[PDB]
């Protein structure tokens, strides 16, 4: 604290100036204590030569002859010697002393101090110091761009350098001045009756050797000044350049310091390096980075991962990463997980460690600014089956993933268009089979057409965007099944008809009303399953009685009202959706679709049960729900097989006895109003509930 | 408490007076070793000049002619040089010296170095800070009133100044009054026999250097406090603006300080900068706010907020919030419920954050002034279908629910009229179908219309004022159950006939009296459930036997006495309450109200029970209450289906056996007297209140 600034020289300077005070003092109390220049009166077998003149006379000549013959160095040279080494004793400390060095001073040996005492650095050199990092940054902001420090060292050096030559200079010359006898031609007459004196100054000798020796000290410290002042001319401490800690450690960081930083560990360099080199490590970002690693390994365990394991929506072991910075190191030890998930993770680095999780096939990244080892790519295209990723602004979204070879099934949330996509060729994608798209691009890119070869099912959901052309869609001969949800088409693209491997294809949310294409659809036999979710469609076309491969018939939130007797023809179908409709009678020929095995007509306006519905009794999923029906027939004990039914909001008032035939029937698959469920006997009821 | 209030001209003086005093202590201590004067008598080969004076005589004449011929000042020197350097350092302390003054500075350097040590502050510049907060703003309150230390402060440098030129003024014009030789004629003559004598004492020459050397000092000194109060009247001390820490950091706060308070910052600024600067951030409110913030995130944890989830009135997962400073964001991490409430808590904004909770479909508002994210809006527009707000002064309503489209029920508390109802419009509310309104409109606002085209339910319930106007009420022409409760309306609005999709129907409260607007009511040919509570209604007019649609009825509290046949008529009803009224006798013709299943007389002055009552086996829930009944027709027995029972307050003594016939009748469902129930055979208590 007090001395870990001050180099050799300056120490030096601090002994050689007590030395010379303690000099000074010597001469002051022998200048106090004995100085006597003794005098007689001098003009004139021997005898005495008795002046008669008593002691008074004799102290007077003295004190007289004191002021007029001793030249006044040899009276004043202690004092002199005092105010010298009282100002060089004020100008060494005069750095410490002023306030605006000593602000950064104190700063700086307060975060040094606790800098040399992190044992954080000794292990980086092979817990809490983190903040420390941010307080060194801090105070390397705050006083890289001072250099003061610098100036004060300098000016109190060349200050003292002045001095000592200024005391060389006259004193080398005033020295001769002192003399042990001495005259004095003083005009006491008239008091004395004596006019011309001699004297001999008893401290003279002493003050000789003393100034003698005195001179040397000062000799010497002029020498010590000097070499500082070279020290701080040949060097040039305004920049400082590590290179060998860096290169000690190995670590490229720590580049370079400003100008006061340069000066002041300089300073402590010539203290002692091992301060410095313990202070080099907090400049090192990797560092930071390896502490920030460490932390969150402390805070992240395998306990807390395998806690927060669990099922994702495709069956798989997954670890869900909502809210971080990096990868905790403790999931290297968790090579079970077979899927993961993470969210908004930027700055991240994938590391070859993954390669001891090769029981994974399946991947998230949410909005996830993500970069990858070279080793770990390679497990990627190795392993990796299954991959979602959320972006938001493309930065998140990096081009290796177009690398991996492996994966089967893909999933990507994020508009590309902004409108064609910006999306890389999907070509070196050579297992894949799956393909999600969730964006707004109002064309099919090329890059579908790069993955076509072996892409057998391709699922896009814009947000209302129209697919202005289809042309890359007609590319999609492996695509075994289509989905154009939310598409904005309005129409039955041609394309679609140039996929006869279609097998099952939705139009959800595209409000399709003219669906007079039907006749294009018989083109294609591979269709088992058609959806047309939320779309105008008020009629239904007679072509579709000729798609007899049709198995699934989805219709809800359609503007049919009377569905016609065509529909029928294609007994094949074994579900058929039909709820939110404006459908209100059931024509008799329900009874010939008797593959069906679900219906819902929920939130429509059926009023009336033909007979025949009560014939399909592979028919196990009912869903009336919201309509107009008023009576329960009770062939409904017919179809044993019927699992579920929900004829809740309906204007039924008793339920037949019927429903205790249904033995695929119980309360779970029974959604009618309490008050109905209520009029059923008590023991239909026990049986549907439970055993009874 | 003693450094940084010292900028380096303080310090610079302090040293001045340090050396002065040293200058003037040495020169006590030497003139008093030294200083004698030394006399010799004036007026008178050469010889000595004997004058026969014994040494007696000699120290006489010394003290005489010191204490005449010697001036004064150069006897008293070092003594002056003494007491002035010690007034200096008492005006120089007299500031922490004084204890009012004293208290506000030290208190002021503990703060602010407290302040400088908080990490909290480093963490914003990127835990028990809170309570430093409130130390810090109670500071600045107790000291903004002030100033008195700028103004003392100010007195103490004048004081040094003008103490400075006093000193100068006297010893420039006395420097020259000491002389090394000096005269005395002194009337001795007849004691010693002279009259003209010689002297000089020793010290003068001396003193003079020393004078010389002291002079230069003061004078320093005078330099360095004029340069104060330059430094004191050209920087305007009594405001201080950051202005670029408000700027540096980026906070708009910490606006500016009183002139106490602005003096203190430029002393420690004059010390440093740094210390200004990270002391600002303890003023930020906002920094405040995010400390509040962190620290109740703290106290929370998801672990916390799951204790008390739970289920609501309305059958979804929720948590309370009664009183809280904000969200704690560990909220955010829990999705599955789809329910908060929050009661109390203004001055919160939900981030986009909640779009992490799209299981999400209700929501409580309990006078709450809180505002919303933008992507946090959308969230609310498109994944909420419930909604609760309680609003107090329309500040804890926050408008922007206004535009939320997918609502679909939404309860409000707080009254709108006040009567003109400043209500908004309720246009953007698109899905809405169920509302519930606490307020005291006595007219119906418009923005109900604009609601009424989606609109399928909707209950005002205000607190008694009368809804004068209904108009608006007939543009519910959509609504299919409405409800009017306490709506004073004391007879049949001509609204409620123009609405025929209506369904259920409710006058709680309206203190009905006049009812003969029956007739209307058969227009409304949708009436299911109607409802009479609390009403003044003393009779039944016929035409309730003509509303076909007639399924529930309601006559809470009614001065009915005599109820009439024709009500019988409406056979369709199932539930009845005649409850606290003044019925004594049941028309037989209660039997044809065979649908009926709830019955409620309590409360009334019935005195004998139809046995067609009976006949209506539907009926499960029978609540006679405190009549004045006195044997039970054993035909309760006929009444299988009979679940409920409410005999207690009657005149019975022994109840028929047939009780154990009704199997959804038992002992929970029968409300009878101990005594009584004892009376009952053992068979038929033990098999209604478990099966023995």
């Amino acid at each position: 604290a007090f001395r870990v600034l001050k180099p050799w020289w300056d120490v030096f300077t601090d002994y050689l100036s007590v030395a010379m005070l303690m000099i000074g003092v010597f001469g002051c109390t022998l200048q106090v204590m004995q100085d006597k220049i003794i005098c007689l009166p001098k003009r004139v077998e021997m005898k005495g030569l008795k002046t008669d003149l008593d002691l008074q006379q004799y102290s007077f000549i003295n004190q007289m002859c004191y002021e007029r013959a001793l030249h006044w160095y040899a009276k004043y040279f202690p004092y002199l010697v005092l105010i010298h080494t009282l100002v060089f004793m004020l100008c060494s400390n005069f750095w410490f002393k002023f306030p605006g060095s000593s602000s950064k001073i104190e700063h700086f040996i307060s975060i040094l101090g606790k800098c040399f005492d992190s044992p954080w650095t000794t292990r980086a050199l092979s817990e809490q110091a983190k903040a420390l990092f941010e307080k060194v940054k801090k105070f390397r902001l705050h006083v890289e761009e001072g250099d003061i420090l610098y100036a004060m060292y300098v000016r109190q050096t060349v200050l003292k350098v002045i001095k000592f030559l200024i005391i060389i200079a006259y004193n080398s010359a005033l020295v001769s001045k002192v003399q042990f006898t001495v005259d004095c031609n003083v005009d006491i007459q008239d008091m004395t009756g004596y006019k011309n004196f001699s004297c001999n100054h008893t401290m003279a000798h002493l003050f000789s050797k003393l100034s003698f020796c005195y001179l040397c000290f000062v000799s010497i410290y002029g020498l010590t000044c000097l070499y500082t002042l070279y020290w701080l001319f040949y060097r040039s401490l305004r920049e400082y350049s590590f290179e060998y800690v860096r290169q000690e450690t190995g670590i490229d960081d720590i580049p370079d310091v400003k100008n006061d930083f340069a000066f002041m560990l300089h300073m402590i360099d010539q203290y002692d390096p091992l301060y410095s080199k313990r202070f080099a490590v907090f400049l090192s970002e990797v560092s930071e980075n390896k502490l920030k690693q460490l932390n969150l390994n402390n805070e992240w365990t395998p306990d807390k991962l395998r806690q927060k394991l669990q099922t994702n929506a495709h069956n798989r072991l997954e670890l869900p990463l909502i809210m971080l910075s990096g990868l905790p190191d403790t999931v290297f030890e968790i090579t079970e997980l077979q899927s993961l998930k993470l969210e908004i993770i930027k700055n991240v680095m994938i590391p070859a460690t993954i390669a001891q999780l090769d029981n994974l096939q399946e991947l998230s990244l949410h909005q996830c600014s993500v970069k990858i080892h070279s080793a770990a790519l390679s497990f990627l295209k190795e392993n990796l089956k299954v991959l979602s990723v959320k972006f938001d602004d493309m930065r998140e979204l990096p081009p290796w993933m177009y690398g991996l070879r492996n994966l089967e099934e893909l999933y990507l949330v994020g508009s590309l268009s902004h409108r064609n996509v910006t999306l890389e060729s999907l070509r070196d994608l050579k297992s894949l089979k799956i393909l999600s798209i969730k964006s707004n691009v109002s064309k099919i890119p090329q890059a579908v057409v790069d993955v076509s070869s072996h892409l057998q099912k391709m699922c896009i959901h814009n947000d209302g965007t129209k697919l202005v052309m289809l042309n890359n869609l007609k590319k999609m001969t492996n695509l075994t099944e289509l989905e154009l949800v939310h598409c904005d088409l309005e129409r039955i693209p041609h394309a679609v008809f140039s996929l006869l491997s279609l097998q099952e294809l939705d139009l959800k949310e595209n409000n399709l009303k003219s669906i007079e294409e039907i006749v294009s659809f018989q083109h294609l036999r591979k269709l088992t399953v058609l959806k047309l979710w939320h779309n105008s469609i008020t009629y239904i076309p007679e072509h579709i009685k000729k798609l007899t491969s049709l198995e699934r018939l989805s219709f809800s939130h359609n503007k049919i009202e009377v569905l016609p007797s065509h529909l029928f023809l294609c007994n094949k179908i074994r579900y058929l959706d039909l709820s939110y409709n404006d459908i209100r009678f059931i024509p008799p020929e329900i009874g010939v679709l008797q593959s069906l095995q679900y219906f819902s007509i929920t939130c429509n306006k059926v009023e009336s049960l033909p007979d025949e519905l009560y014939f399909c009794k592979k028919l196990k999923t009912l869903k009336i729900g919201k309509n107009s029906l008023s009576v329960l027939s009770p062939k409904i004990g017919n179809l044993l097989f019927l699992s579920y039914l929900d004829v809740k909001g309906n204007h039924f008032e008793i339920l037949p006895p019927e429903l205790g035939d249904c033995r695929a029937l119980k309360r779970a698959r029974l959604v009618v109003e309490d008050a109905l469920f209520e009029t059923l006997p008590s023991d239909v009821r026990e049986q549907m509930k439970a055993d009874a």
